């Protein structure tokens, strides 16, 4: 009795414990990200006006995000949407990440205009957002990295740099009251820096998006795998395509010499995949070798 | 010698007319609209004009990723995206549609801001708009519509809204002199409407980004068709999900009382699948009726 669902619990239990584990640390977050807000509205009572807010308020409101696609993916499956919502913590991540973009292109814009209008509160603003993300850095931070840690992280330490540009602008002006020109010069090669990192994010997270192969696995390496079976002859329209960043499904055709005994090759075509990694599901099919064609475009 | 890619040519043919024919209408309306930008240039020389040719700027712009995305689409499969770039026609006109939420979000801020600082060619700027932007209407405008088209479309007749309100605010004006207020609000009863003639194109656009099943077939329709068949007893874990708009993909797993004669039965079902839809693959699998479990978490 060997059912095809006996070795899919491999890849249930170890997304369970993910998702639980990953809710744990955005919830320590937000409630220590929620203390350093209660800290501006002390100091603004005692040099009022503080620009801290936005830069906290969005943080905040990125950690609200993810923690409500990882709510949302709890869901059943249904009629529709067959494979279930656990794509919902890409597009939730994806979201964050447009948010870094949008962000920093609005404060290019405010140095930008400090040209055609040049003008101690500015080192203790400094020290409190140095302070405060630097934090959260360490908070946040063998299978791949969840893609809303990975998501989060990058937020965090993304403008962990807007806070060291504006550090050094105000300390060389502190000392140095001339050579004003170098405040709105200090973030463009920082600004950079940002829109650098956030690089190698958007591209592993992409190709998720348009069903490519996910990192970790190898098309060589699988196609391999299959032709170990003796009854297997070759293998045509391989699909490898990962639902969520950790979990992948496999889909094949067979061929094979004898057309008779073809109960005996699934099961061993399908224990053998199932020994290199974990699947989320596979199906596999078999077609006879009289029925395979030399130039087929699509057998291509 | 019935070769499983035989009907796979049926949803082949008809995807090739349809890029083709969607890539002639954007090139006329790039060069139609690229007419009326240079008649910006000509009246700038002999007026506050170049703000209201503003928003021609980005509707060609968005014109660009489109063409862009359906040339990129044609490249050839390769080890990684398996499936191929087919997908990037919905990625592209994802951008698209953003652009719409982000523009009137700034058109908002500045009609706003006149409550604070409150201030012929308004009537010319205004006919101007609402003329370029009605003609490419109607240029623009069963399988279902394409992607692309469909996006484009939205763009061209959602900022026709705007045109229509400076079109009302300006005339109000230009008659009564005081009721200046009346032009902040305008802006307020006109901007939603775009807000929500662009919500029905996300969600029918972003299910298929998360693989459920798209617009114009069924999941209890296909089940039953599968049925059919004498030899096939019960279907489990099915899975519909749409590579792009007009383009699906099946699998599912067939159990059969009869150990043998499996040779037979796909050839059938896969006949009997394709008679009810032009599918771009499917790919069935055969199980004995023994490794049928009485229950599982997965197969319900
Ligand atoms: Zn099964
Ligand atoms: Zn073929
Ligand atoms: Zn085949
Ligand atoms: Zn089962």
């Amino acid at each position: 009795k060997y059912h095809c669902h006996n070795n899919n619990k491999k890849a249930y239990d170890a997304r369970q414990r993910e998702q639980t584990f990953a809710k744990k640390k955005l919830c320590i977050a937000s409630l220590i990200c929620f203390v350093f807000i209660s800290a501006e509205i002390v100091g603004g009572y005692i040099l009022a006006v503080v620009t801290d807010a936005a830069h906290l308020l969005v943080d905040l409101s990125s950690f609200f995000i993810s923690l409500c696609s990882l709510w949302l993916s709890s869901k059943s499956s249904t009629t529709r949407l067959t494979f279930g919502w656990h794509r919902a913590e890409i597009l939730g991540a994806l979201m964050s990440v447009i948010t870094i973009w949008l962000v920093t292109g609005v404060l290019v814009y405010l140095a930008c205009e400090r040209l055609i209008r040049p003008d101690t509160v500015m080192l203790i603003t400094s020290a409190c957002a140095l302070g405060a993300n630097l934090v959260l850095a360490l908070i946040l931070h063998k299978p791949q990295t969840n893609a809303s840690i990975r998501a989060a992280f990058i937020h965090v330490i993304g403008d962990l740099f807007q806070s060291i540009s504006v550090l050094i602008s105000a300390l060389i002006i502190y000392f140095k009251p001339e050579y004003k020109m170098a405040d709105p010069i200090c973030t463009f090669i920082f600004s950079i820096f940002v829109l650098i990192t956030t690089v190698t994010v958007l591209r592993d997270l992409l190709t998720v998006l348009m069903e490519g192969t996910p990192r970790g696995i190898h098309y060589s390496d699988v196609k391999q795998s299959i032709l170990a079976v003796d009854g297997v002859k070759s293998v045509h329209s391989l699909h490898l395509w990962a639902l969520t960043m950790n979990q992948v499904i496999l889909s094949a055709h067979i061929a094979t010499d004898i057309v008779g005994e073809s109960k005996r090759i699934l099961k061993d075509v399908t224990q053998n995949v199932f020994a290199r990694f974990p699947f989320h599901s596979v199906t596999i099919q078999v077609e006879p070798i009289e029925d395979q064609s030399p130039e087929c475009m699509f057998c291509y």
